[PDB]
């Protein structure tokens, strides 16, 4: 499999595969779905393709609170802890505050700059920490935890010695995270954190180990990729620059730039199911007790879904809830209103203050992350026309 990395060697071997093997099972005994229409057929079919991974890690039991492994009918108690907090109306009110957040960010950037360090990381992690209650002084924290994690050394995703690495490497961010929950018992805001240790999910509040694994998804959910989607967003912009003009003259174009990128560049490019029984998808059979792979990325670039799907195009009719790279069903993201406003407004101030930004492909800086997720670690930019210039 080629890494995330070589993208165009990816994509490559990614559009052979839903040619030739749709359904392909790797060394390690993972089954990766390429199709567009079987990755929906697997992410909506919650009791044979569950969520959790540790039925297939041997000696790894379920993670108690984290609701991205927790299957229906668990799942809707936990889940309904939290979404009156990411509605449309709520999270609009948040825009005015995002919006003085990412123009101060870069009214002290100057004309080389990185998009990643001025903008792409502190704004999500600033927004993220003000909807958990968390102070400014801990974001440095967060970006080294979310970095560590990212860059864990990772193989074979059903090794039992993975899930320890992983458990490892969160343990000092669930302990913190641990310590703001007994703070939120005492003396509640209306944060996050506070909504979280107050509810009672099936009769009984969540105990200590599920209020801070489940903070700890909400942390981490919350601010990865929205900083990857905004670096691919600057990135693809720079590969058809004739978009800035026209976003520059009608502003609200913006979403549809937002959506399509997403579709193009998907931050989360696989995500993974165990199976509960024997199953098959496109007539391939998969056994029970085996993990699977859905490729999103693949999916999103599926001739069969998309009309010509490599050509980058915002006029295309699709996102909302058809928007395949904040998942599908019942996990579909809770934060997609808020990562679509945070985008929206960072690329409307990016193209107020500077007009355009051209990605410095010479520098040094510009490095892709090598697994897990779909982009940049760093996206050295050059400003078009700025404030700053002067006579
Ligand atoms: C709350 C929803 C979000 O969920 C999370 O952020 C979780 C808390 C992470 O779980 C962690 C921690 C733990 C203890 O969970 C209880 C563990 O059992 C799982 C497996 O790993 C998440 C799943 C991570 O992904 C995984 O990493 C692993 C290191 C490798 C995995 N694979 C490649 C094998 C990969 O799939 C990661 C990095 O955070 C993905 C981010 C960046 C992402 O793009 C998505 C969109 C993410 O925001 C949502 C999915
Ligand atoms: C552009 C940025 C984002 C992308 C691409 C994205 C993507 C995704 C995807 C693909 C899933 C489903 C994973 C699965 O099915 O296993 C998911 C779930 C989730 N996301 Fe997002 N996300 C983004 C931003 C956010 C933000 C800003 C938040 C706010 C905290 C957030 C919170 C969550 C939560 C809590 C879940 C778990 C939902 C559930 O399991 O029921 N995400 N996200």
């Amino acid at each position: 499999v080629p890494g995330m990395a070589d993208e165009t060697a990816l994509l490559d071997w990614l559009g052979t595969m839903r040619e030739k093997q749709p359904v392909w099972q790797d060394r390690y005994g993972v089954w990766h779905v390429f199709r567009h229409a079987d990755v929906q057929t697997v992410l909506r079919d919650t009791a044979t393709f569950s969520s959790d991974p540790t039925r297939v890690i041997e000696g790894a039991s379920p993670t108690p609170g984290a609701i991205h492994e927790i299957d229906p009918p668990e799942h809707r108690a936990l889940r309904k802890v939290v979404s009156s907090a990411f509605t449309p109306r709520t999270i609009s009110d948040l825009e005015p505050r995002i919006r003085d957040v990412t123009r101060s960010l870069l009214a002290d950037a100057g004309e080389s700059f990185d998009l990643v360090d001025v903008l792409a990381f502190p704004l999500p992690v600033t927004i993220v920490a003000e909807l958990l209650g968390l102070p400014p002084m801990d974001h440095e924290q967060f970006g080294d935890w979310s970095g560590a994690l990212v860059d864990i050394q990772m193989d074979d995703p059903t090794d039992p010695a993975l899930a320890e690495r992983i458990a490892d490497v969160l343990n000092p961010l669930t302990a913190y995270l641990k310590a703001r929950c007994a703070e939120r018992r005492a003396d509640p805001g209306d944060d996050l954190i506070s909504r979280l240790v107050l509810a009672e999910v099936d009769g009984r509040a969540l105990d200590d180990e599920e209020a801070a694994n489940f903070s700890t998804a909400l942390l981490l959910a919350g601010h990865i990729t929205t900083t990857v989607l905004l670096g691919n967003i600057v990135r693809t912009l720079d590969e058809h620059p004739a978009h800035w003009d026209a976003a520059a003259e009608d502003p609200g174009r913006i979403p549809a730039i937002v959506e399509e990128v997403l579709r193009y560049r998907p931050p989360f490019p696989q995500m993974q199911r165990t199976t509960t029984k024997a199953t098959e998808v496109a007539g391939v059979p998969i056994p029970a007790d085996v993990m699977v792979n859905t490729w999103v990325l693949s999916a999103n670039r599926d001739s069969d879904a998309h009309d010509d799907p490599d050509r980058f195009d915002p006029s295309r009719k699709s996102g909302g809830a058809a928007q395949l790279s904040f998942g599908h069903g019942v996990h579909f993201c809770l934060g997609a209103p808020l990562a679509r406003l945070e985008n929206r407004v960072a690329l409307e101030e990016i193209i107020a203050r500077f007009g355009r930004l051209t990605v410095d492909r010479d520098d040094e800086r510009l490095r892709h992350f090598e697994q897990i997720v779909l982009g940049t670690r760093h996206l050295p930019v050059l400003a078009g026309s700025s404030p700053r210039q002067s006579a």
